[PDB]
């Protein structure tokens, strides 16, 4: 029958994980000469590492794999919430991806898309006036100001930098992989501020007593009635309310990365300018090529027989995301940058699955992938096109054995100029 799994032994791997970061996967597999491993981590319990297409095929197999109840509590309790479509599985949870899909509209895409070109535009001349733009932060801001309106939330001027900031604490809070750090309760401080705005502006919309535009996420949400025609109670529906537009403010995770990459690849400024199709390909290779969600847990359901081991009834399961998008057999040359490999790009749901893979409708794949490529585009056509800068000398390291992926110094600009043919 079927060969043993192998072992990374040990009680607890998590500091280990900790340590090798977005390589510790690969780092396993290499020393192992294996495609698939075991390594106890979370507190002693077992994970089988699967990678690839056909990893993430059989984990997104909803017959086989269980995603309820995998995710740390701690993480839960920070970065999705209570109750967020993140924890829930079957009906319940087709039921209500639903109404997260039904926001992706061609109309809504092309709002968000709108929405981040004059936002940006409108930024120019701040960030002239500016010694210096930390653009991880600068774009944090911008994309609370997108995010919230393009929620249907009115968010004031004069609050968006705390919101700003009490997103990016959530964001963060998956680093110690749901154990304790010191960050741990400001970021659930963090989350109940912003569960305690939300959920008023819920309230307040069922009272009738203010009117978001239809078609907007605090609409759809305060109205919804799930399929045995409850709506969501208050907090919940606040809690997946922010699951509309929090992750849309951790794009900025990405716009950093993206200049980043520009700097490093300047022929890349050059071809967002002259090849109208360039910017989607830099999105779509800031995505792939850059660390940001380092793998992702189920638990088998019964005993899968998988590239040559039986993976037993019970088990964790862990889908590598870093390794698949830097997998050397699906994407050649996978550590370099190279917007140009998406010309021969399949669409496979299986291979980029740096937000998750399989179905939007039916598995826990992140329903706004198609909003982080048009603020991707829109971002890198506006520092490519629309302005100069200089990069000054700074810390541009991204320690990929560091969860979360960050550039050290948040990717810091200067002598920021519009770009204005005046003759
Ligand atoms: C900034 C970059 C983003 C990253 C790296 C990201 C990543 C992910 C990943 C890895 C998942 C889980 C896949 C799984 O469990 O199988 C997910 C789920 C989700 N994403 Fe994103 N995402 C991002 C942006 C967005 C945006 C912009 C939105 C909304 C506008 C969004 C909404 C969601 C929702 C609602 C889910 C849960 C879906 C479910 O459980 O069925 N994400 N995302």
């Amino acid at each position: 029958h079927m060969a043993t799994l192998k072992r990374d032994k040990g009680l607890d791997n998590t500091l280990k994980v900790l340590k090798q970061g977005y390589l510790y996967t690969t780092n396993q597999r290499n020393r192992l000469n294996t495609s698939v491993f075991q390594t106890k981590a979370l507190g002693g319990k077992p994970f089988v590492v699967v990678t690839g297409k056909e990893g993430a095929e059989m984990f997104y197999n909803n017959d086989v794999v269980q995603r309820e109840g995998m995710l740390p509590k701690r993480i839960v309790n920070t970065l999705f919430g209570k109750g967020a479509i993140h924890t829930v599985d079957g009906k319940k949870h087709v039921d209500r991806k639903a109404l997260f899909m039904s926001l992706m509209t061609e109309g809504n895409l092309n709002y968000v898309r709108e929405l981040t070109r004059t936002l940006w535009h409108a930024n120019t001349q701040r960030m002239e006036s500016m010694d210096e733009v930390n653009i991880y932060r600068e774009s944090i801001v911008l994309l609370t100001k997108v995010g919230t309106r393009w929620a249907g939330v009115q968010a004031p001027p004069e609050d968006i930098e705390r919101i700003a900031t009490d997103m990016d604490i959530m964001i963060d809070s998956f680093r110690a992989l749901g154990g304790a750090f010191k960050g741990y309760k400001a970021s659930k401080e963090a989350r109940r501020r912003v569960e305690d705005w939300l959920e008023e502006q819920i309230i307040e919309t069922r009272k009738g007593n203010i009117h978001p535009p239809e078609g907007t996420a605090l609409y759809e949400f305060a109205h919804w009635e799930d399929y045995l025609g409850n709506p969501m109670d208050s907090r919940t529906c606040a809690i997946d309310l922010m699951n509309t537009f929090r992750p849309l403010i951790a794009i900025n995770r990405f716009v950093s990365f993206g200049l980043h990459a520009m700097n490093e690849n300047p022929i890349t400024r050059e071809k967002i300018k002259s090849e109208p199709d360039y910017a989607y390909k830099f999105a779509q290779e800031v995505r792939r090529y850059y660390p940001f969600v380092p793998f992702l847990p189920g638990k088998a359901k019964v005993d899968i027989d998988f590239q040559g081991v039986t993976i037993p009834a019970g088990v964790g399961l862990a889908l590598d995301v870093y390794g698949t998008t830097h997998d050397e057999s699906l994407w050649d040359d996978p550590n370099e940058f190279r917007p140009e490999r998406f010309e021969t790009w399949d669409g496979s749901p299986f291979d980029l699955i740096p937000q998750g893979g399989g179905d939007y409708w039916t598995n826990h794949r992140c329903a706004g992938e198609w909003i982080t490529v048009i603020i991707m585009e829109e971002t890198m056509k506006y520092f490519a096109e629309k302005i100069t800068y200089d990069v000054p000398e700074q810390d541009l390291e991204v320690d990929l054995n560091s969860i979360p992926g960050y550039v050290k110094s948040g990717f810091v600009i200067k002598n920021v100029r519009e770009v204005v043919d005046r003759t």
